[PDB]
């Protein structure tokens, strides 16, 4: 079993560095998903292939072919991401669900991340800025570098947590509320558990694991938090007064009344599943982005400077951020789209062939995975003049046509990208105003002078971020 699918691409003609045993290339990731990914670009070119356990993965970088596969043969061919094993109920979570279950969910939690929505939600976001900045002065006052991921991933679970499960928590002045010591508890479960590893070598185990309600995730910590749930939807009925705006009430309102009768409602079980993978998704990720801007704005001063000018233009006096005054940060927003393309924290889109095709003059057969490498393409002289250099301007209206979306992907494209991306970009500015509003950001000792990557399922940092941070008067 352990060296049969490996003479795959060789057949097929397609370059790519040559598997082990059962483990395929998967140990030459270990130095990170970024280089590795690299590295082979240069070496084999335009396509290449590798084996992850037994799975042949067809790494591409033609937009037209990228294209092809995010957007047009999304729903026919290209609709499903990996399995990584047994699942339970959290088969119905948007991002595990495949083809119709999937089309479907989606289409229940569309409504729930209209930008009217979003916009009717950002007044309980705010809230969770005042910690912010309480949490960063804490640090900052007693003159002693700020860990970055300390203060942010505070701020990443603070809201997404309590705006998933309709419960208010500060994660930082308040870990024992059962809530963040159970979520930092779920959050601990990542692609990289040997159980996840050994799986992806082995998949054929997941019947019958599966069979025997053995999961890849926490079974206690997930009874938890759905009785914990329980009681909130239920304490909540009994208060017809209160309109809430959080992601819970919103999926709730969804339950009742049909919209696009097309669709069945979301049952309570699939709508514990979507409450628990938005935590997975918008955690660390946030937690990482909001990391590496301060960074490049630390290591940036000037830009620094024109940020909290603009912010100071559109707030004046430091006026309390709003979904309609972000929506006014153009220069804001350049810096964070250009911080994610030198960092773009998923470093890989990935998508399942459900059937033997032919795309852009390549055939590809049913079962491989198709990989786009988002850090690849990023980082690339072809797209990019002085592609490693921090140059929000990239991103100026003016340059809007220069920029190919297949190549620049850190929310992914087409019909199953982030979801979130809309939200993970406001909550992401309402955390910089306030920040950059109070405190300015340098370089101390410790930063770690070259930022250094490490190996992970997302982007992450060898040594953390230190920086100083000063008030502003
Ligand atoms: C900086 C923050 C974030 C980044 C960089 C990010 C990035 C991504 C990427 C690259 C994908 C894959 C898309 C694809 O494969 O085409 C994805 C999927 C997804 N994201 Fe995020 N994300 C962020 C925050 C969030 C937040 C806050 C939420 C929820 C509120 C969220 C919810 C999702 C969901 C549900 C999916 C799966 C979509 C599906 O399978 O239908 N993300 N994200
Ligand atoms: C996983 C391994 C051993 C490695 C074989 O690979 S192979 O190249 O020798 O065919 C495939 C294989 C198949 C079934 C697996 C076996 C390992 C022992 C297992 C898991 C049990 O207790 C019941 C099922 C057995
Ligand atoms: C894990 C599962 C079946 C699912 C049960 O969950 S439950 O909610 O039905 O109680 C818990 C559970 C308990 C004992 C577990 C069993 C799976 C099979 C196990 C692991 C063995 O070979 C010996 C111990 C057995």
């Amino acid at each position: 079993y352990g060296t049969r699918t490996h003479g795959l691409f060789k057949k097929l003609g397609i370059p790519g560095p040559t598997p082990l045993p059962f483990l395929g290339n998967a140990l030459s990731f270990r130095k990170g998903y970024w280089t590795f990914d690299m590295e082979c670009y240069k070496k084999y070119g335009k396509v290449w292939g590798i084996y992850d356990g037994q799975q042949p993965m067809l790494a591409i970088t033609d937009p037209d072919m990228i294209k092809t596969v995010l957007v047009k043969e999304c729903y026919s061919v290209f609709t499903n991401r990996r399995p990584f094993g047994p699942v339970g109920f959290m088969k119905n979570a948007i991002s595990i669900a495949e083809d119709e279950e999937w089309k479907r969910i989606r289409s229940l939690l569309s409504p729930t991340f209209t930008s009217g929505k979003l916009k009717e939600m950002v007044p309980i976001i705010a809230q969770y800025g005042d910690v912010l900045v309480r949490n960063l002065r804490r640090e900052a006052e007693t003159g002693k570098p700020v860990t970055l991921k300390h203060v942010f991933g505070a701020y990443s679970m603070d809201v997404i947590t309590s705006t998933s499960f309709g419960v208010s928590i500060d994660s930082l002045n308040n870990p024992q509320d059962p809530f963040v010591e159970n979520t930092k508890k779920l959050l601990r479960f990542n692609p990289l558990d040997p159980f996840v590893l050994s799986i992806k070598v082995f998949p054929f185990l997941t019947p019958i694991l599966e069979a025997l309600n053995i999961t890849v995730f926490p079974r206690e910590v997930i009874s938890f938090l759905t009785k914990s749930v329980k009681q909130i939807k239920e304490g909540r009925l009994k208060e017809t007064q209160k309109h809430r705006v959080d992601f819970l009430q919103l999926m709730i309102d969804s339950q009742n009344s049909k919209d696009s009768e097309t669709h069945k409602a979301l049952s309570d079980l699939e709508l514990m599943a979507q409450s628990i993978i938005f935590i997975f998704a918008g955690y660390e990720t946030t937690s990482s982005v909001l990391s590496f801007i301060i960074y490049e704005l630390a290591t940036h001063p000037d830009v620094q400077q024109k940020v909290q000018k603009e912010i100071d233009t559109v707030l004046p006096n430091k006026a309390p951020p709003t979904y309609d005054t972000v929506l006014q940060l153009e220069y804001l927003d350049m810096v964070v789209n250009e911080t994610l393309r030198l960092f773009p924290v998923a470093m890989r889109l990935e998508r399942v062939c459900k059937k033997d095709v032919e795309i852009n003059g390549m055939f590809i057969p049913k079962g491989v995975v198709v990989m786009i490498p988002s850090y690849v393409l990023h980082h690339d002289p072809k797209y990019w003049t002085e592609p490693e250099k921090f140059l929000p301007e990239r991103f100026s209206a003016a340059n809007a046509d220069n920029i190919d979306p297949y190549i620049y992907t850190p929310f992914g494209s087409g019909p199953r990208n982030c979801i979130g991306m809309r939200f993970a970009l406001v909550n992401m500015k309402l955390a910089l105003v306030r920040v950059l509003q109070n405190f300015s950001f340098k370089p101390c000792k410790e930063t770690q002078i070259p930022l250094k990557l490490r190996f992970g399922g997302l982007l992450l940092t060898e040594k953390p971020i230190v920086l100083k941070a000063e008030s502003r008067d």
